[PDB]
This record gives structure tokens, sequence and C-alpha cells, in this order.
């Protein structure tokens, strides 16, 4: 194909503008995924109680700090209980002689009148709107899991649809669906409806990602292709900083979810001016339209050789692409061939480790450290040098030790976070940030390495299985957080163990750098 691109400008003004236009959309797309650190933050809470919250009653001579101790019992973390209140105010508990043995646990009752939430950091969040606390605590990670499951299902649908209807068309309607479903999720009347709209938003997020990457590749000359996928990878890195920047200014969840969605109407609008993939048009038998796209790109690049092209030139020069239809393959082929079972298992395990660990940890930063805004910023700031250093080491040391050391770095940082005492919030934050940096570096490695471990006809099927396995593991990410009831160290132990074991397994893969 690339000879046509060289006649048209294989890197130039058009590809520069296209890369910029698609990177901006990827930034906003990243914010959509990261939003529920802020849209679904858990403000500290207690039961509603008459002496504290019905100020219209007879006036109080005591201070709130005394009334709270008189009204809400102490909880396990030596702080006011989040799910119980005294059935009758415990005036006896104010005296200096008093003890916790002065009341029976049967003297408490659950929050019949509902909860009161701390408004000092966030004005509102879905947790506070629909009382996703106490017996309902499981509903937050369920919502996160439903979003990630939407991404899995949308990716499964995108492939067939993209090959039938074209890269640009599916990208266009994906942008529209993101705008519409995000706006709808901002105004959901009930929690089931919020879940439905977040699922349908995720369904489109998958389409945007896949077709962004594909439509960059099918318009970029090979000499510049590694660079462009590196830039596509940094779009998400800037998205993390953008999430921190927007969420710092917009403390109200409806307004936040609306503000990050509105941009996709603009993305939808300018996706109509992008040219459709010429490879796809020729493969599907429409060289007359492909000629129009090619001459359009040549005009954008200010070129002069555009006069030379005709549909016969296209059909003659793109034969090498047209021939690709003759050799179909399937996922079972990866496991039936005895020499490839081993590679497939270990590689898929690495993909799974990336997805599971990242969307396990990155979606509860409120638990990993002291300040969520700086945490969300720094998992973007550190992700950039992690990725660049990964590329350098992946060139100098080879694929095998770089992937192994990256995953082991991630795992050992996350596991160390179970040892560091709770008082050292700064160090706990730093170790979490470094762990997520290692996971990003490992993503950079496994993307490339999975493209080299396999023979050329199975290459695409193997990368497909890998990315689908990452999508699948991400669903289990949030659900494993429910183990925290047995101790906050246990989810960290799981999130840390998975990358360690997969990193050790990666040492068994063959090195694919030629020397
Ligand atoms: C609040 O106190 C007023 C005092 O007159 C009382 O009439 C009202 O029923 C109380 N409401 C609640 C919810 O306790
Ligand atoms: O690893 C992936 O490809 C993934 C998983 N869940 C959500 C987004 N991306």
């Amino acid at each position: 194909f690339s000879e046509l691109l060289d006649l048209v400008g294989g890197l130039g003004r058009f590809q520069v503008l296209q890369t910029m236009a698609l990177m901006v959309s990827i930034m906003w797309l990243c914010t959509q995924s990261m939003l529920e650190n802020f849209s679904a933050a858990v403000p500290s809470h207690r039961c509603w109680a008459p002496l504290l919250d019905n100020s219209t009653a007879v006036s109080t001579s005591l201070s709130p700090e005394a009334l709270l101790a008189i009204s809400i019992p102490p909880g396990p973390n030596q702080r006011p209980h989040q799910c119980r209140r005294f059935r009758q105010p415990q005036w006896q508990l104010l005296d200096p002689n008093a003890t916790a043995t002065s009341w029976s646990e049967a003297d408490t009752e659950p929050c019949v009148d509902g909860w009161v939430y701390d408004r000092s950091i966030f004005t509102s969040t879905i947790v506070a709107k629909w009382n996703l606390v106490c017996d309902s605590h499981a509903l937050k990670p369920m919502a996160q899991s439903i979003y990630l499951a939407g991404i899995l299902v949308g990716a499964a649908a995108c492939g067939p649809a993209s090959d039938r209807f074209g890269r640009r068309l599916v990208l266009t309607w994906s942008y529209l669906q993101m705008a519409v479903m995000g706006t709808a999720a901002a105004f959901a009347p009930a929690f089931p409806v919020y879940c439905l709209f977040r699922f349908l938003l995720a369904f489109a997020v998958a389409g945007v990602m896949m077709n962004t990457g594909t439509l960059l590749m099918e318009w970029t000359a090979a000499r510049a292709r590694p660079l462009v996928m590196t830039l596509n990878s940094l779009g998400f890195s800037f998205g993390h900083g953008l999430t921190a920047a927007v969420a710092y200014g917009v403390r109200d969840w409806t307004l936040l979810q609306l503000v990050v969605s509105v941009p996709f109407f603009l993305c939808f609008l300018y996706s109509w001016w992008l040219p459709e993939s010429a490879r796809w048009l020729i493969i599907k038998g429409k060289p007359d339209q492909a000629l129009q796209e090619l001459r359009k790109v040549a005009r954008i690049n200010g070129h002069k050789e555009a006069k030379n092209l005709t549909i016969e030139v296209l059909m003659s020069s793109v034969k090498e692409e047209v021939a690709s239809a003759k050799e179909p393959r399937s996922v079972l082929d990866l496991f039936c061939v005895p020499g490839l079972r081993f590679r497939t298992c270990i590689s898929t395990l690495c993909w799974f480790a990336f997805g599971f660990t990242f969307f396990g940890l990155a979606l509860d930063l409120q638990a990993l450290g002291s300040n969520i805004f700086l945490l969300q910023m720094f998992i973007g700031v550190v992700d950039i040098p992690a990725k660049m250093g990964a590329l350098l080491l992946l060139s100098h040391l080879g694929r095998r030790p770089t992937l192994a050391a990256s995953l082991l770095l991630a795992g050992l940082c996350i596991l160390a976070n179970t040892l560091v005492p709770h008082e050292m919030g700064a160090l706990r934050s730093a170790l979490a940030v470094l762990g997520l940096g290692g996971v990003g570096a490992a993503f950079t490695c496994i993307t490339i390495y999975s493209s080299e471990l396999f023979p050329t006809v199975l290459r695409m099927t193997a990368v497909g299985l890998g990315q689908m396995a990452a999508r699948g593991g991400a669903i289990l990410g949030p659900l494993v957080r429910l183990l925290g009831v047995h101790g906050p160290w246990l989810p960290l132990l799981v999130y840390g163990t998975v990358p360690v074991l997969s990193g050790l397994a990666a040492l068994l893969l063959p090195e694919t750098q030629s020397l």
C-alpha cells in the first residue's frame, strides 16, 4: 500500500492534524473511564439523628463535638460509626467516669432516617445521591464493573461492525453515542438507569479506541508508525492529568459527568471531515471512492503528484492488500498447534495481569493515599517517563527482561504497600504511583512482544486474544475490592500477587530481538 502514501505524503500536514485531532479525543476518553474516582467518591458519613440534625427543635447548650459522642457510637476504626446510632441519646456517656461497657450493642439501631454526608470536598457524588453505603456498599464496585463489562461487550461487537461498515463510520457514531450516553448518565433518575447509561457509554468507548488506532495505522507510512502508536499511548497519560484538572474545578458529579461528555459532540462533528481508510475501500471493492479520499489527502498535504492516480493504478498497486482475504484463522489454532500453546498461555496471562491490576487500583485512589487530585495527576505524570524508559530498555535489553522486570516492579511496589504503616501516607502514595507506572510500562512491552512471538498469519489473532483477555480481567478488577472487608491489606495482596506471578512467568518466553 505504502507506495500510494509516498505519492500522497506518508507523513505530513494531514497525518499531523489527524494525530492531533485523535489524541485530543483520547484524552477526553481517558477522563470518562477515570471519572468515578471523583463522580463516585465516598464522603465520610453517619446516621441522621435528632439532636444533631433537627436544629428546629429545642435549642442545645452543648457543642456538636459533645452531641456526636452522645448520639453516634464508636466504630472499629476508632471513629464515629458509619452505620449505627443510639436508640436513645446516651447522656450517661458524657461523664468522665463513663465507659464503652455502659451501653449494650442492642441499644443501637441502623440509620432509619438515612445518612448525613461531608460536603467539604465534594458537593455531591453518586454514593451520596443513592446511599451506596453500609449494606449497599457493594454497589459502587458493581457500577465500575458494569462499565468495564460494557467495554468488553463493545469491543466484541466493534470488530465485525468495523469490517462491515468501515473505520470512520463506526468511529463517528461511537463519538455520537459517547456524547449522548454521557449526557444521559449525568441526569439519571435512579441508580439502575445510571448503570444502564454507563454501560452504553462504555460500549461506545471501546469503538472509539479500536478505530482511533486502526485509522491511524491505515493512513501512516510504516517508517512513522511506531511513533504514532507511542503518541496514541501518551494520549491516555495526558488524560489522567486532564481528569485531575477538570475534577478539581468541578465538585458536583452531574456537572462533572456533563462537562466531560459535551466535548464528544465536537469530536462527532469533525469526524465527518476525516477521510475513510483507503485500504478498506479498495479491499471492499470501491476504488473509485478510494481515489477521491487519496486525492483529498494529497490536496491537504499541498502535493502535486496527485494527477498521476487512476483506479487502475490503485487496483494494481494494492493487490498485496487485496490478497489477504485468502487465509482465515481462529483462536483455537493458537492452542491446537503444540508449539504455540505455551506462548499463548503465558502471553495471555500477562495481558490479563495488566487489565486486572490497573483497573483494580486506579479506580480507588481514595484508598491508596492522602490526596486524590495529586494522586490522579501523578499516575499521569509518572506514566510518561515509565513508557519512554520502557521503550529504551525494550530496545537495549530486549523484550523478555524488560517485560519481566516491569511486571516485577509493579508487583513488588504494590506488595510493599501492604507493609508500610498507615501513618506514612506519603510513602504509601509514592509506592502506589510507582506500581501503576510499572503496569503502564508493562503494557507498552506486552503490546509489542505479543506482535513478535507468533507466526505472521496468527499474529493478529494472538494480539486480539490478548486485548480481549485484558478487557476480561479488568471486570474482575473492581470486584476483588469486596475482599477488603476481611482487611484492607487483602485486595492489595491480590492486586500485587497477580503481576508478580505473571512477571515471573514472562521469564519463560523466548527473546524476539534479533542480534
Ligand atoms: C424536628 O423538630 C420539630 C420541633 O417542633 C418537630 O416538630 C419535628 O417533628 C422534628 N422532625 C424530625 C424529623 O425529627
Ligand atoms: O485492558 C484493556 O484493554 C481495557 C480493559 N478495560 C477497560 C479498558 N481497557
